[PDB]
């Protein structure tokens, strides 16, 4: 259950997405989408959801990343200008 | 969207919370109520729910306080007797 | 409130949730879709894991956590999880 969202960011600049380091029956340390705050790019798109799990932002792979990294990585690609594509397993 | 809980902390000696750092994309993290227990004081009271972000709990506040720093001061403030007031933004 | 969750894994080879630690333990994060856990639906979001098949849970760090539930769905055989419900 893959779905991979591309967003504009052009009618907003970031993706009012919080992340949460945890770890899955994989394995690995997963990326997971804590909450989508009012007034972002994901939330006007609404196919992700609280729970999700993010696997790629752009050409960036989240599936071993743990928490302090996710967090820098989504912070310095958002301060770009341009689309973000997000790949994420729906929950 | 903030709300002050005061829980008597009388029937229950634990608030019965999980707590969990979460960080967003525009550089503001912040202590979040992961889970609340069933047969809790938290969960008794029924005001909290999760998500919420716990910004204060009695005196001491929780905003730009790590994962680990909140640990502790939580369970030194259940560990005492009496009221427990939890500040919290929906 | 204490449930213990007993599941076949015939028609699915993973349960399909993350686990994470949290803090007053093993917490279910998420219940991924496809999963064993999403197909019997007792286990949501929140729980907190106590054991898992002989393997408890209680006292564990996130090291281990997802280090034995690798390990247990890797096993043939049904998978019982005991949880406290959120």
């Amino acid at each position: 259950n893959i779905v991979t969202v591309t967003l504009n960011m052009e009618r907003h600049h970031f993706l009012g997405i919080s992340i949460v380091g945890q770890s899955n029956d994989r394995g690995d340390g997963g990326i997971y989408i804590g909450s989508i705050m009012k007034g972002g790019a994901v939330a006007a798109d609404g196919r992700i959801e609280p729970g999700d799990m993010l696997l790629q932002v752009n050409d960036v792979n989240f599936e071993n990343m743990s928490n302090d990294d996710a967090v820098r990585v989504l912070r310095e690609i958002v301060s770009q200008t341009g689309p973000i594509s997000l790949t994420v397993a729906k929950a």
